[PDB]
């Protein structure tokens, strides 16, 4: 991938083999992408973004990009996809019976990493928030 | 239906077309830019389960509308906001049933997919015809076609 600069360099690089119009395609999803769960039901998709963000090739020189994440983030290094199934029912149904208090409690600095959709909490901060999902659809 | 691409963004068969238009000469001679980042539409699904596999489109699928023809010159590119798309964990389910069956619905089908994700993916597709919408991201289909897929999927749990 090239910067603007860079491919105005190879452009006027000619003299006349140059064409009388270029090619260009519109801007697409910037890579890594956001992903959340957080609006539920809504999946929110979200791109990033001097770039190096181009590239410069003859036309005639012509597999679609695949991005994976994990309802369970790593959970699984430490326990069970039982538990961890227990564990994403509890969210989702928190945050469709009350979505701005779940919000709340699933932010108690906390941080979300960009590869995972479920904040970074300890094992012991994890038992507290599962505590506070639980008394949030009890007041339902 | 997601709003598809202005009049200005040709497909990469429109683009060949003019390109084949054109004097012999000039055809080795047209260059194309292209922009990092997947090209929507995007491709989600939980089947899967527990990834979320999101796709981007590519720039010769037929009918993938990506691409301008401008003067030969200094290229123009406005740097502008990052893209965000939106999918839906109930599809369109809300237009006919409330937001407590939808939910009952989407649990139900994410158990069947973590009990025995294979079986459940062939229930989920009852029909060489049934198709998710590029939009969606559960199967179109019909209200007996739900019950007939609910009752189907309880059993896949109960079996095991």
């Amino acid at each position: 991938w090239k910067t603007a600069e860079e491919v105005a360099a190879l452009i006027r690089s000619p003299v006349e083999e140059q064409p009388k119009q270029i090619i260009v395609t519109r801007k697409g999803m910037l890579d890594p992408l956001e992903v959340h769960l957080l609006d539920f039901p809504n999946i929110v998709i979200k791109g990033s973004e001097f770039q190096a963000c181009l590239k410069v090739e003859k036309f005639g020189d012509l597999e679609p990009q695949m991005v994976l994440f994990n309802l369970y983030d790593d959970w699984l290094k430490t326990i069970s996809s039982y538990t961890a199934f227990s564990r994403l029912i509890l969210i989702l149904r928190a945050l469709h019976v009350n979505n701005d208090r779940a919000k709340v409690i699933l932010k108690p600095t906390t941080i979300t990493e960009p590869h995972h959709i479920w904040p970074t909490l300890t094992d012991e901060e994890w038992i507290k928030v599962e505590v506070q999902l639980k008394d949030l659809i009890l007041a339902d």
